[PDB]
């Protein structure tokens, strides 16, 4: 009787359940730890929706309607494994699963093999939106089995955050592919909160702006071209107030924040496959940095880190706008680099991924959620075969009127002893990226010096040695 | 009959027999293409020398004393186990094998335990040197038993290139900490390599030196702090004149040099453990760059980069020695990365590594020689604890008198869109290292607003979840 199953009740998949009864579909709902099953169906009550818990996962698959269709929302681990051995003892032909964890995309392929040796179908799904996106719509990044895809296609366009009157959700391509495309939106991610973080460092720093000041400017940002979730919530979390001091609480939050899970697996790939990400290792370096806080504390010690003394005539009359430029002009930069990721790997699997299709269902729901995805988007639409994103004609003249203001940015913030990784490395990528002559020359005249490694030339074909 | 037995025999193998048996050793010789066995007897016969040359693999085994010694030298890949499974179907239990391939450690964990089911010791050992450090004398990074490293220690001591009458062979540590040191070493050569080619742009590119002035800067560069084998060869790089054209040879090589093996190593083992290595990204990010040359050939023509017009309002009388002082700062930086990573897989794998002496056998035979790498023994001489390198007193001093110079070189080329991705992630992570406080307190309070990731305080105990 159940249109729908659902496995693993956190918060997450709790909100989850009652966005899928929200939208009239009768879902069935299982948790190992039973309290949490009762939890989801006193909410649901409270909310006059109907979620049926069952207390072991074969009493739920009995109930839903042919071809049965459960999502997964467990941790990664030995135990996403041992519920899909479990669900196919159970499931037949035409079967779906439809797994929506965080994994690595070579685990999902590895089981979208093992299931369709018991004939049932698979779906990889990436999910981004938090607790709030997963109550009231998020962005689905399912991949896997058309044929799977089109039995869950109903449910999932109507739980997706909406953007018009389009939902946010898109069928991927075939194999692990969604898994992919959610941890290269980690990736991006972590770039964008980067990148403000340098921005909160800079105007606190150098134009010695207090938390009020912070958090009005950038709600302004968040009005103008850089609107986006994350900009938005940077603008609430600098101004809260701390209950338990008269400090700001994020004043009073400890700076110890590690590289977890999807994103070291994003910058892994692009080391692996020759696709370079800077922006991506300047915010995992950044992070990586911050849990050695013992060893930083020391280090300050030792080289004093004073007051930052601004030189009384250096023109600082424009630089909250010319900030507000770079950053725009490195999401830009770093977005580059994300879809370049994507184009390449998109190539080497036979997936067929539309990028027009991808940035547009991340202009609601998910994290980095913003109207500048948006202009991505209709990128793609003006042309599919366009490669790199700033050489897109408006991205193009964007570029071009807003680097002096990067240039300046950076200019500061080295006189100023300022740490910006992102700011440089977007910076030092764009110059690279665009050097139809770089001092690999050299590089390869070293190599051939010491190790006979051979090279090639400007002017005739072939491999030659030179006796140095 | 024989001391030693070697396999493989590229130039470097055959410089290597070569070296052995000019110490007084009798080493027996195999390559599967017998063609390059006897071009080896023939070098041998010239150069007065002894070397036996086995047309089989099992001939050469049939003449080594006991415990039998035989050295590795063959491309990775599948040929290296055949030789393995080969070799330890002949040899008995107290024989010794030496791979002497840039092997990926795991695969060499993997051998040592499938060695020890027949009672062979395993030692997996990373050599350094090109071949003529190959020929004349080389840096050896044995690890693994430390009984092998006792039966082979002589002829190592004998054929190690010689600092001082020190030999540049030490005993790295158990298992494959050997394979491990020598990866580093090139992550090591990678920065230094891109360092000085951004050494060259700038003073191409800012300075307008030729390639003649080029080469007489590097060497006497050479004469003082950055003494060393790389900064020597690019001075002689870089004065070398084309045969078949009126141009400087280095500006004939095409710029197309991707990151291949060992490179990607360095960079997937600091992500996957979470140590920052930012000048590692930037050498990589340049090599990976320079293989999309009709993309970046594409991308300049949009963005011309014409004019590089040095306004003659800017102070160039001391740049050419901030330079300087630019890059043996970088060096110092790096190599604190580099060290870093090497102490905390030390502590990861209860390796134990002596990286006084890992330092020590770096001043000769390898690519990274230096008088610099002299100075990095003595500071962990004088300290055995060291965590960072540059926290040592004389290092230290040296970044407070040398990075004013570093921040004018990133200044100069911001303004004059110079690319130098190493020369910026080495400042960024320099300032980043030596704070305190650093802006993932922001980090941590968005990754709480939106996924409930919960933060710590600066003031109390335990975890916390805020309502923004």
């Amino acid at each position: 009787m159940c249109d729908i199953g659902l496995i693993g009740l956190a918060v997450m998949g709790q909100n989850l359940s009652l966005n899928i009864s929200s939208k009239g579909f009768k879902i069935g709902v299982y948790n190992r730890t039973y309290e949490r099953t009762e939890e989801t169906m006193k909410r649901a009550k409270e909310e006059n929706l109907v979620v049926y818990g069952y207390k072991t996962v074969e009493e739920l698959i009995n109930n839903l309607k042919k071809p049965r269709k459960v999502i997964l929302l467990i941790k990664a681990g030995p135990a996403v494994d041992e519920n899909i051995s479990n669900i196919l003892k159970h499931f037949e032909k035409g079967d779906i699963i439809i797994d929506g964890g965080n994994e690595w995309y070579i685990n999902s392929e590895r089981r979208i093999k093992l299931c369709k040796e018991k004939d049932v179908e698979y779906l990889a799904m990436g999910v981004s939106g938090g607790e709030a996106g997963a109550r009231y719509g998020c962005s689905f990044m399912p991949g896997g089995s058309k044929y799977a895809y089109d039995c869950v296609k109903e449910i999932l366009e109507k739980c997706s955050a909406q953007v018009g009157n389009s939902p946010c959700v898109t069928y991927i391509g075939p194999g692990s592919s969604g898994n992919y495309v959610k941890m290269v939106h980690n990736g991006i991610e972590y770039g964008d909160m980067q990148l403000i973080s340098e921005s909160y460092v800079i105007m606190k720093h150098i134009l010695k702006y207090d938390n009020q000041k912070l958090s009005e400017v950038f709600n302004k940002w968040n009005e103008g071209i850089l609107n986006s979730y994350l900009i938005e919530i940077t603008a609430n979390i600098l101004a809260k107030k701390d209950d338990l001091t008269n400090n700001y609480l994020v004043d009073m939050i400890l700076d110890i924040a590690g590289a977890k899970g999807t994103g070291k697996w994003t910058m892994l790939e692009a080391t692996e496959r020759g696709i370079p990400c800077p922006t991506m290792c300047a915010a995992l370096d950044a992070r990586n940095i911050s849990v050695f806080k013992e060893l930083r504390t020391k280090a300050e010690s030792n080289f004093n880190k004073d007051n930052i003394l601004i030189d009384p005539n250096e023109d600082l009359n424009d630089f909250e706008n010319d900030l507000l430029n770079a950053l725009y002009c490195c999401k830009i930069i770093s977005y580059t680099q994300g879809l370049f990721l994507l184009k390449q790997v998109s190539e080497e699997m036979n997936w067929k991924l539309n990028l027009g299709e991808i940035a547009r269902i991340w202009r609601g729901g998910c994290i980095i959620r913003a109207v500048f995805l948006d202009r991505i988007a209709n990128a793609y639409k003006n042309n599919e075969k366009l490669e790199l994103l700033f050489l897109d004609n408006e991205f193009s003249d964007d570029i071009k009127n807003k680097l002096p203001s990067l240039r300046k940015i950076v200019l500061m913030a080295t006189k100023y002893s300022i740490p910006i990784p992102a700011f440089s490395a977007s910076l030092a990528y764009f110059q690279m990226v665009t050097s139809q002559n770089l001092p690999l020359n050299l590089v390869q005249a070293q190599r051939d010096y010491f190790g006979s490694h051979t090279y090639r030339r400007t002017d005739r074909e072939g491999n030659y040695h030179t006796l140095w």
